Formats: structure tokens, C-alpha cells, sequence
């Protein structure tokens, strides 16, 4: 009677390695930029995270036990090769051997991605994916794990890739912590985006009979007031950098007059210059109809509206109701309404916006063929009650969520799988352990699973399919 997913659905639970793992300097790993910014430029450090390096055992049996058929790793580049090319490390390959034939022992489908944020800080210093060195370095790794890890059905190449340039070289939050640089943002997807164009192509010339993909994020950009031709192409510049300029990439092979137009302008008034190559439009063009499927990265919708004035951005790590600030020049600024509701990090509480983004991609890119929400959730200090956490509030959001889903498929969206982060709960890059997103809280202290009442629910949900 109520909204109802697919039978066949993939019910499950995402993780990352660098979040999640632990282990940093246990057996072999190699360093990422992320050891030191937590060290020096924050507070707390990701050692131990979520244990999973030794707990993974008990995480993928909790996982069946609660009905997940599917869960979200990373390969951890730098535990692989730990200065990001040369000589394997024996030991990383292992683990993840290990981690995979539990996922297969457990019923847990593994979805797995090679880049989740974890660039080897040697490469990350040698210009990241900025520096066109390194993308033969990635398409070595790539390659090299297609050919090492047959147990494996599901690839994925990079996560968030637009995020990472909001992160690094515009609101100066992950590390190198540059701001404002908009020619290194697009600079950075062109790059980063050529750089899975050619793990793709790769995966389908070497016979490989799995499934290669990519994971955007994809905030949907809504104008203040629609009425506004202003504030309507405050939208329009807006959805052009986090969102218009990676999927055109993707699945046109090149980047259209529309984001063009908009992609010129922003650098007319901001200031940049692009190096794109004819080299990177053949081989972008040559894998966008290979993609196996999208993944979907939705949490929130966002405001533009138009105004001109100077560009400042403020980013609102510590959770202050409000202290967030973004307005760029030449494109407009972000209100956020006070119908909507908000959480403590000014992050929108807004469903409809995803089966707004769904529907959007559908239109836009038809040869899409299938959707995974491969990222979903909301993240609050939990409380620790009756060693459980009365997380209704999660459920409730989650369930929102999971209710448009079955409208956006029933309305033609091919969308097969939904992923809730975190599985259990791990390390937060701007907020530490306290920003909790999984349905299993872990004690930190004793990294201990207890699972929440979301997963209770979670699984009477995964095995009735019934959203309720």
C-alpha cells in the first residue's frame, strides 16, 4: 500500500578506506596529505577510525545479519603502492583479498572504488591530478587491480571527483586547502575526468566481464526565486561546476556550448586559464557510452541567489546553525530558505531534490542505463541509550529519501540500489568521530558494534521491500 522498492533491489551500506580502515602505518600502507591536515591544521587523527582493518570480519556478519546484499569499499591506493607507483606492497594486496572473500563468504556483494579521497601523498604533492604525470600513475593502478582482483563484479573508478575540487582549490577545506581557485576546479575535473575516461576504456579492452562505473555527487541547484532570470542563472552557473561540467564529461564526450558559455564566463570574471586537449576529447569521447552504471551521491539541494559583489566562502566544520557563507563573483550566492529545514551544518533536508537530480540525468543523459544511490544519509551526535541509539531521527530521513526513489523508478528512472553511509560508524574528515552516519554505532573507545534502531528498521525494510 505504501511506497515499494524493487524486489531484486540492492539494499546496502557504503564505507572508505582512509575513513573507515585504520591502520595507517600497520603493515606497509604508505602516507596520504590526510595524515598530517588532521594532525596540524585540526585536532584529532584518523588513527584508529573504525578498526576495519581487524573488524571487518564482524561488520560484513553484522551486515548479513541485518540484511545488507551490498556494501561500498575503497582499495586504499597508498597501502597498494605506497608511494603511488613502483613496487606493490605484498602485504596491501592481502588484506584486500581477505576483505573481499569475506564479502563473498558473508552474501555482501562488494561495490568497490580505487580513489576515495586517499591519493598518495607523494603524488598528492607532485600536483595530484593537476599534474598530468599523474594520471598514467592512476591508470597503472587501475589496471592493476582489474588484472589482481577477479573476485570483484563491481568497479568504480573515482568518488566525489567534483567535491574534491570543491575541497581542495575553492573552499580551501581538505588538503592542500587552496580557495577560490575556480581554474584549478575545472582544471582539476578535466583531468580527473580524463583520468577514469581512460580506466573505462582500459576495463573494456581487456575483456574484463564485470561492471566499471563512476560515483558523482550531484547537489541539485535550485534559483531563490524561479521568477528571477537573475537568480534562474545563478542556478544555472552554479549546477555548471559541481555538477553540469563533470556529467557532460561523462556521457557526451565533451563539454557542451551551455556549460562552455557559463565555464568561460566564471573564468572571465574570476580569472583562469584552461589546458584542455584534443587528446583528452578522444579519449573522453571514446568511453561515454561505456559507463555500466551512475552513482548517485545525494544528501542535499541547494539555493543560488544571483548577486554580484566579491567572492567568500565559509565553511561551517564545527556544526554553528547558520555560520555558513558562499557567494562567488559573477555567479551569485547561496540562501538557503527558512521553510526547509536545516541540520546543524547547514546541510539541506530536502528529498525531492533527488528525484529532481534522477530525473534530471535521466533527460539529459539517456544512455545512463542504471542508477545506485551509492551515498546517502544524515550524520548527528547519536546518543548512546540502552547501548543502542534511538537514531529516529535518521530513519526518518533516510525513509523520506527511499520513498522518492520508488516514484522516481515508478516515473522511468532505471534506479537499482540504494547505499546508506556509513555501514557502522567511522571517522569524519570535518567533524571528527562526532558526526555519526552509521546503522551501527561504534564505540570508539572499545571499537565495539552495537547496532542502532536504524538498522533494526533498516532490515525489516530490506526484506519486505516496503518503505514504512
Amino acid at each position: 500500500m505504501t511506497k515499494t522498492l524493487p524486489k531484486d533491489f540492492i539494499f546496502g551500506g557504503a564505507t572508505a578506506a582512509y575513513q573507515a580502515e585504520g591502520a595507517t602505518h600497520t603493515d606497509g600502507k604508505g602516507p596520504v596529505a590526510w595524515d598530517k591536515y588532521l594532525e596540524d591544521n585540526y585536532w584529532y587523527t584518523a588513527e584508529p577510525a573504525s578498526d576495519f582493518y581487524h573488524k571487518y570480519p564482524v561488520d560484513l556478519e553484522l551486515a548479513e545479519e541485518y540484511g545488507v546484499n551490498g556494501i561500498r569499499i575503497s582499495i586504499a591506493w597508498s597501502r597498494i603502492f605506497p608511494t603511488g607507483y613502483g613496487e606493490v606492497n605484498e602485504k596491501g594486496v592481502e588484506f584486500y583479498h581477505k576483505l573481499f572473500a569475506e564479502c563473498h563468504k558473508r552474501h555482501v556483494e562488494p561495490f568497490v572504488t580505487l580513489h576515495h579521497f586517499d591519493t598518495p601523498e607523494a603524488l598528492h604533492s607532485n600536483g595530484d591530478f593537476l599534474n598530468r604525470e599523474n594520471i598514467e600513475h592512476f591508470i597503472d593502478y587501475a589496471a592493476f587491480c582489474f588484472e589482481e582482483f577477479p573476485e570483484v563484479n563491481y568497479w568504480t573508478t573515482f568518488n566525489e571527483i567534483g567535491p574534491i575540487g570543491d575541497g581542495q582549490y575553492l573552499v580551501g577545506k581538505f588538503p592542500p586547502g587552496i580557495k577560490y581557485d575556480l581554474a584549478k576546479v575545472f582544471q582539476s575535473h578535466h583531468n580527473m575526468m580524463v583520468s577514469h575516461a581512460r580506466a573505462v576504456k582500459l576495463y573494456k579492452d581487456k575483456g574484463y566481464k564485470g561492471e566499471i562505473g563512476v560515483v558523482h555527487a550531484l547537489p541539485t541547484k535550485y534559483p531563490y526565486d524561479p521568477e528571477n532570470p537573475a537568480d534562474v542563472r545563478a542556478a544555472e552557473l552554479e549546477d555548471i561546476i559541481h555538477n553540469k561540467f563533470i556529467l557532460d564529461a561523462t556521457y557526451l564526450g565533451h563539454y557542451c556550448d551551455k556549460t562552455m558559455e557559463g565555464v568561460n564566463h566564471i573564468l572571465a570574471e574570476n580569472g583562469g586559464e584552461l589546458d584542455l586537449r584534443d587528446e583528452d576529447f578522444q579519449a573522453l569521447d571514446a568511453a561515454k557510452d561505456l559507463n555500466d552504471f551512475l552513482g548517485i551521491n545525494y544528501y542535499m539541494s541547494d539555493w543560488m541567489q544571483a548577486f554580484d559583489g566579491e567572492t567568500e566562502i565559509i565553511h561551517n566544520g564545527k556544526g554553528e546553525k547558520g555560520s555558513s557563507k558562499y557567494q562567488i563573483k559573477g555567479v551569485g550566492r547561496r540562501v538557503a530558505p527558512d521553510y526547509v529545514p536545516r541540520t546543524d551544518w547547514d546541510w539541506i533536508i530536502y528529498p525531492e531534490g533527488l528525484y529532481d537530480q534522477i530525473m534530471r540525468v535521466k533527460n539529459d543523459y539517456p544512455n545512463y542505463k542504471k542508477i545506485y544511490i551509492t551515498e546517502n544519509g544524515l550524520g548527528y551526535k547519536d546518543e548512546f541509550v540502552d547501548n543502542t541509539v534511538y537514531d529516529d531521527g535518521r530513519i526518518d530521513y533516510v525513509k523520506q529519501h527511499l520513498e522518492v526513489l520508488s516514484d522516481a523508478i515508478a516515473d522511468g528512472a532505471n534506479v537499482k540500489g540504494y547505499f546508506i553511509w556509513s555501514l557502522m560508524d567511522v571517522f569524519s574528515w570535518s567533524n571528527g568521530y562526532e558526526k555519526r552516519y552509521g546503522l551501527f554505532y561504534v564505540d570508539f573507545d572499545t571499537q565495539e558494534r552495537y547496532p542502532k534502531k536504524s538498522a533494526h528498521w533498516y532490515k525489516k525494510l530490506a526484506e519486505t521491500q516496503v518503505i514504512e
